[PDB]
This record gives structure tokens, C-alpha cells and sequence, in this order.
């Protein structure tokens, strides 16, 4: 949610700003409603000040009573009508203020697409092999240890059966990376529900423009009017959402927050083989909660937190500015990091850094406070992948595949592995 | 599923087993509409043979028409009418099949609920403490770790969110438990879907009885006619299912698989305070396929497996046999172990291990055979958590507190804390 302050003094500079992302902001449709709702607001509470006026005629004339009981019984009908046709005119104006998008930072470079981000760096060195690149699907069969065809006899397309070594290979994954966020770059570790309620779902931006990337519970009995869930499409759902609804001393911060979690999505066409595109995948999530002037410098932390990751797996990746087109609903500020691919032979995407500036934090009312301080202030909130672990597993085999198949065992990974070099 | 030949040839002695458990047989509803389905089985597949030879007559008139065209297309609607009419019965006769339990077997003893469930086994010494001794969930609070109310603010009830060294301990259990068994106990660890279709519950027995206990996803929009999925209620929904339609070769029995996945059951009144009776818990589970005259010697093992777990934790428990009112649908024998909870002054059930005999093997057509042999056969199925990792939380919190709140942190987790003693 943007400052609503902000859409009444400079609408005209706000959709500028938006116009770079490719989203047109309806200013005329919005003002038109606006001008509406301050007309039903003085009409409303009028109706409010003279029924609560004339109960208190009633109270005064029933201790020193019907023709003035009638007309409270009228005025009361009158009101709950008119209150009923300005919450209506509302929920319009929240249905157009809630599908507006974060506006970009102006360190965001201007594009349409993906085709405009910008590569800020690259480390490591592709590898150049002696031998015909496997993919990791051909790996996986190899090994017997990803199969998709018992993912569709258990539930459907878009999701794996890992049996055996590789198996306990994704483990080890998420495994040193919550170690390496709470170790070494001073993440609190959480577990977290997996299912969230409406609440929740608008606090972050899934809601409410987004319902249909989600798979959502149907209601249970003994809960009918309190169950209405969707499962989880990354940790920054409820990790986010727990400063919601607080004011915290801003000695406090920054609160770092960390989750191994499964992530469920419904997004046709594009990456139909393999791990990439999944309804189901394991991402630990790293978590940032600070003071609206360190936000900037946490998104450089944080992206910084994501690359030590392939750094220590010695897996070579780009770091990428994305452009005003290509950035997600919630961001200010985003950095994608793109794992090398060797069956590909391409960068692809691992890990998306953001800077979400006082978005989230707006509609989720997360502030924070100086001991002294007269009022309170927007925290600003930050989230980064730490990594994808089924994406990092298909970086992983694919690098470390060895001509007969064998999965060569990062360094890093072979104490989580009781020292194992190679799977096979 | 019981075998159909078994209900058949002796139907008062399967209802005479099935009595122990306390359900009652409707034997006669089941014979009218056997001999209904008979009298229309002969009536429908007269109807398919009539068809098959006039559409013969045509083929070779046509060679050699609009008589006989007539005559196959009445016949044709007549037969699709009867086939509609025997499906519908069939519908009705699978609808009771389907809701008969598995026949306990001989070794379990006779009884009504719980009360009438027998030890077995006893080990350790419930500790005898020097103050006041606090629960989990007050200790949760203590260390600002287990979070009740965050859970209830993000989802609802019966949630929570674990923060820090609590969070960490929890992980440490989980991964204590899946080396465990994949190190010394045989097992192979596996990543499974937590979506499941309705042939998977069928297959393990949650469908058609137990729907209501499930969390059940509403159908994606690009996936409408085949996403109808429930969450998993324990990782033996997936596990059991990787060997639906499949013929083993005996050689290669047993099937020894573990998972660790989370849990999401909907059941009020009982266990309203706690980790005890959760939506979503996470468990280590094992499952076992095992050839038809090994299951007696696998439960024994398994069960043992689940034992281990206490014991190298240092957790006091008490081995159950569970009677014939007190079983589970799917199983024909459990055992169940029960910790020691300080707080409750009481055993608390932690782990439930069963042999399933033949019974979702049937439902899932899971076969076995030996090279040599002219016929296949069913084979057995055993599950078992080692363990529910929520419960075995509260029974390491409740057992090792100190004095000021402080947890000791059991010796055989120490490894999995980088050598910490204490959290706090
Ligand atoms: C398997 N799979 C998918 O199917 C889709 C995405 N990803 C990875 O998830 C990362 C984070 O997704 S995100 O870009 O939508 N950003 C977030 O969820 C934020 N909370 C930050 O994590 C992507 O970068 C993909 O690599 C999959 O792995
Ligand atoms: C938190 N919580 C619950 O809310 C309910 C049960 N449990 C534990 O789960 C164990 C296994 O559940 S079961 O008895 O239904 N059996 C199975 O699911 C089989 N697949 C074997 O695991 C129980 O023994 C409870 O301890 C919870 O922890
Ligand atoms: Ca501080
Ligand atoms: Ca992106
Ligand atoms: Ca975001
Ligand atoms: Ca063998
Ligand atoms: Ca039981
Ligand atoms: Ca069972």
C-alpha cells in the first residue's frame, strides 16, 4: 500500500513513477470516488451525531417516552443504510489502492522486461567439460533418485519423488545454509505455519491481486467462519507478518529472521523438464526487519548474505539490477542472483533480493519508535532467498556431474554428508 | 480393503473379528445388492455381447445397411442405460467395502478404548525434580521461543511459531531422527509431495471414511479437472503409495523408507493448551514393504527403531499394546509408546507403530513375486513415526529443565547444537 497522503497531494508524480513500471494508475476513476466518499462521509456522520443526540433525549426523558422512541427506531435504520452504502464506496477505493504496486527507487534502472535488467557482476568461472552435459533429470534418473513419475502417481505435474542420496544431498543443502544465515550472518531461526490466514496474505501483497498463484484450503468444519487458508508461497509471508500490528524500540532493530520452509505456487510452456518451475520447492528465506534509513544498506547485506551461498558451494553466478518492468509487486529494489546452468547454457535465476521500503510495513501497521519520540514511524522491510534449495540441487549436479554420472560433493557440503565425496 | 473372496465365502466370521473392534457388519444390505449386481451383471454383459455381434453384422454388410444401423444405435443406448445403472450399484457395494476396517489380528487383545490397551514394556526413570515443575509452554515463553499468539495472528489456532535456539533445537531433533534411521537402521530417506491426489487416499485408507479430518485444496484454474489434493496427514500417505501398481520382485523386498515432512490434520476440548494436539506438526516416519510372512518380525523391529530414539535421548516411556477398540482403521496390530510428560504427571503418546497386513496393498494393487512363480501376490505394509518431532519437544523441554528455566540439551544432540549443553 502506498502513503495515502502521497495519492492525494502529488497523484499526477506517483503515476509517473508507476508509468515506468508499465502500470497506469486510473487518477480520474480514483478522484471521481474520492469526491463521492467525502459526500457520503459528512452525510454518515450527521446521521451518527444526531442518533446519538436524540438516545440521549431518551435517557434524560426516561428518568424525569414513545413518539421519541420511534424516531431514534427510524433515524437508526437511516444510518446503518447510510453506513452500509459508504462502506461499499470504500471497499472500491481499497480494491483500486490495494492493486497498486511499490514505486521504484530511483536507483532502479527504467525497462519493460527481463530483456532490460542490468549485470552488475559475476563470479566464478563456468566450467568447460570433457564430455556431453547431462541434466540434472538424466542425472536424477541415473542415480534413481529424482522421479518425477511417482510425484504424478502420488498427486500431479510440477512435483518430484527424491529417493535416497540425493535426497539427503537437498537436506544437507538447506541444512548449511540455516546454518551459515544463523552462524555467521546473525539470522534468528523460525518455524513457521505453513498455512495463512487472509489477514496475513494482504499484509504481505499475495492479496489481492495475486489468489490465483496461490492453492487456497477449503474451510473446516469445526473453523467454518476462521479457516480460510492458502499455503504458503515463500517464508516472507509469515515471516513478515509477525511485526504486524507492532511498535518496536528501535533499539531492537534490525530484526533478522531466517525459515527452511516447502513454497507452494501455481504460476504453461516454459521449463516443462525438471526442478526449475515446481508447485512444490524448499527456499530458505532470509528476513529483514529495520529502521527506514538502513534499508538500503541491508539490501547490499543481504544480497551480499545470498552470494556467500554460491560462493561456498563454488558455484559461478551474475548478480542482476532489475529494471522498473521486470520488478515483483512488493519490491522498491530488487537484485536477482542467476546460478550457472551448464545443460543450458545460461545464468538462471537462484535468488531474488528486494528492498520492499514501507509497502508491507503500511499495510500491516509494523512500526517502530525512539524511547523519546512524541509519534511512531514505518519500519521498512527487506527479503532475499537464501537460497532456493531445489534450484541450487539442479546448479549443484549439473557443475559437479563427473563423465560416469557420479555427483561430485561440494567441500562445504561433505561434513553435512559425513564426509562423502561422490553420490555413486 | 478386505479381500472380496474372504466376505464371500465367510462373512459371519470377518463380522465376528470386526465386532472386536466394535463395528458392526451390515452383512445383509451387502448380500441384497450382491445379488442385485449379479442379476444386472448378467443382464449388461448379455446387452455387450448383442451389440459387439449386430455391429458385426453391419461390418460385413457394408461389404457385401440402414435396418441394422438402427438396430445398434437402440442397442446402443439400451446398454449405456444399464451399464449407468450396474456402475451406480457397483458405486454403492465399493462405498462399503471401502468402509470396513482392517480385521485385528489374533495377537491383539480384546477391548472397548484406551483403558483396555495393555503395557508391554517400560524404560527409564521419570525424573524426580527439586521445584516446581513448568510446562512447555511455559518454558516456550521463558525463552521467548514457542509463540502461541504470533501463530494465532498469522493462521489461527492450534499454529505456532518457534523463535531462535528453540526453532534450532527442534531442527536438531528431525535431523537427529533421519540419521538415525538412514545410518544404523536401514532405512532410505525420501523428499515427497505434502499435496496428495484422491487415488493416494484411497490407497492408505484416509478416503472415503476420513475426509473431514483432512485439509483439502480447492482446484487450480489451470488444472481444473486433476488438482483436487488433500495436505498430508503423515508422510506414510506418499511413502505407502510409491508402490501402487507396482510388481516387486521378492529379492528386493524389504522396502525400508523414511521421510520428514510436516503434518496437517483438522480432529475439541482435549490438549487445548500446547504442541500436544496441533493442525500442523512435523514427524519422522517410517515405512516398511515387506513379503507377507516377514510383517510379524518387522513390527517388532520397527518398533524397536522408534524405541532407540528414546533411549539415546534419555527419555522415559512405557511400550502399549494397543486393544481392538483402540486400533487405528488401516492397522491389523499397533504398538504404541508413550513418554513421560512431568507436567501432566502421566505418559503421553509420541510414537504408533502398525502392520497394515495386505490391506492397502490391496487397495493400491502393491505386489511381490519370485522369479520363478506363475502368480504374484500382495504384499505387506508397516508404518511407524520415529517420531512425532512437536511431542518430542515437549517431553526434552519438560524432562531436562534446571531450576531457573534454563533447557540442558540431551548429549546425543549436542553434535547437532555445534557441542551447546544449555539453551538460556
Ligand atoms: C521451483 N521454483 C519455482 O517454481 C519458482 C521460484 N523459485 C525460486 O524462488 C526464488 C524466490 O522467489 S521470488 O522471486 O518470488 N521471491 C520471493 O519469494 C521472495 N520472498 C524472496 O525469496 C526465485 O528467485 C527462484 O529462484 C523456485 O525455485
Ligand atoms: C501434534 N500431533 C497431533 O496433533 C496428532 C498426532 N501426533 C503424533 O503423531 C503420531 C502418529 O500419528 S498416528 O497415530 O495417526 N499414526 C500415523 O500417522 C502413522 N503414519 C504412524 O506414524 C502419534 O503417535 C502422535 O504422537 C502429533 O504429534
Ligand atoms: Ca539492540
Ligand atoms: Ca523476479
Ligand atoms: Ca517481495
Ligand atoms: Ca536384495
Ligand atoms: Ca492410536
Ligand atoms: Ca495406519
Amino acid at each position: 500500500m502506498l502513503d495515502p497522503n502521497l495519492l492525494r497531494t502529488e497523484p499526477d508524480a506517483v503515476a509517473e513513477k508507476l508509468a515506468r513500471r508499465g502500470f497506469k494508475l486510473d487518477v480520474d476513476k480514483l478522484r471521481a470516488l474520492e469526491e463521492r466518499r467525502k459526500v457520503l462521509q459528512v452525510q454518515t456522520e450527521n446521521l451518527q451525531a444526531e442518533r446519538n443526540s436524540r438516545s440521549k433525549s431518551i435517557g434524560q426523558a426516561k428518568a424525569r417516552i414513545e413518539p421519541l422512541r420511534l424516531e431514534v427506531n427510524k433515524l437508526g435504520e437511516q444510518l446503518d443504510a447510510a453506513k452500509s452504502e459508504l462502506e461499499t464506496l470504500l471497499a472500491e477505493i481499497r480494491d483500486i489502492a490495494l492493486a497498486i504496486p511499490n514505486i521504484p527507487h530511483d536507483d532502479v534502472p527504467v525497462g519493460r522486461d527481463e530483456n532490460d535488467n542490468v549485470e552488475v557482476s559475476r563470479w566464478g568461472t563456468p566450467r568447460q567439460f570433457d564430455f556431453e552435459v547431462r541434466d540434472h533429470v538424466t542425472l536424477g534418473e541415473m542415480h534413481g533418485g529424482l522421479d518425477f513419475a511417482a510425484a504424478v502417481k502420488l498427486t500431479g505435474s510440477r512435483f518430484v519423488v527424491m529417493k535416497g542420496q540425493l535426497a539427503r544431498l537437498h537436506r544437507a543443502l538447506a541444512q548449511f545454509m540455516l546454518d551459515l544465515h544463523t552462524e555467521q550472518h546473525g539470522y534468528s531461526e523460525n518455524y513457521v505455519p505453513y498455512l495463512v490466514n487472509q489477514d496475513t496474505l494482504y499484509g504481505t501483497g499475495q492479496l489481492p491481486k495475486f489468489a490465483g498463484d496461490l492453492f487456497h484450503t477449503r474451510p473446516l468444519e469445526e473453523e467454518a467462519d476462521s479457516s480460510n487458508y492458502a499455503l504458503i508461497p515463500t517464508a516472507e509471508v509469515p515471516l513478515t507478518n509477525l511485526v504486524r500490528d507492532e511498535i518496536i524500540d528501535e533499539d531492537d532493530l534490525p530484526i533478522k529472521m531466517t525459515a527452511h520452509t516447502p513454497c507452494f505456487r501455481s504460476e504453461y510452456g516454459r521449463d516443462t523438464r525438471g526442478l526449475i518451475r515446481m508447485h512444490q520447492f524448499d527456499k530458505v528465506e532470509m528476513v529483514q526487519i529495520v529502521r527506514p534509513e538502513d534499508s538500503m544498506a541491508a539490501l547490499e547485506e543481504m544480497t551480499g548474505h545470498a552470494e556467500k551461498v554460491l560462493q561456498l558451494l563454488g558455484l559461478p553466478y551474475r548478480k542482476v539490477a532489475l529494471c522498473t518492468g521486470d520488478m515483483g509487486f512488493s519490491a522498491c529494489k530488487t537484485y536477482d542472483l542467476e546460478v550457472w546452468v551448464p545443460a543450458q547454457n545460461t545464468y538462471r535465476e537462484i535468488s531474488s533480493c528486494s528492498n520492499v521500503w514501507d509497502f508491507q510495513a503500511r499495510r500491516m501497521q509494523a512500526r517502530c519508535r525512539s524511547k523519546s519520540d512524541k509519534k511512531t514511524r514505518l519500519v521498512h522491510t527487506l527479503n532475499g532467498s537464501g537460497l532456493a534449495v531445489g534450484r541450487t540441487l539442479v546448479a549443484l549436479m549439473e557443475n559437479y556431474q563427473q563423465a560416469d554420472g557420479r555427483i561430485e560433493i561440494p567441500e562445504v557440503l561433505r561434513p553435512y554428508m559425513r564426509g562423502l565425496e561422490y553420490i555413486g
